[PDB]
């Protein structure tokens, strides 16, 4: 269960990061 | 605990998308 919220958060964020970027790519 | 998550996720994607303004905001 703790690390549920770990893995979760960090992988959510990350894919989330790389949204931000991808539309930054897109932008650039 | 789903505030929590509402809350963590959205200061998270905020903060890294105003901070990659920054990043625009430097290169400028």
């Amino acid at each position: 269960q703790e690390a549920l919220s770990l893995s979760v958060n960090e992988g959510g964020e990350r894919r989330m990061e790389m949204r931000q970027e991808l539309e930054q790519l897109k932008q650039k």
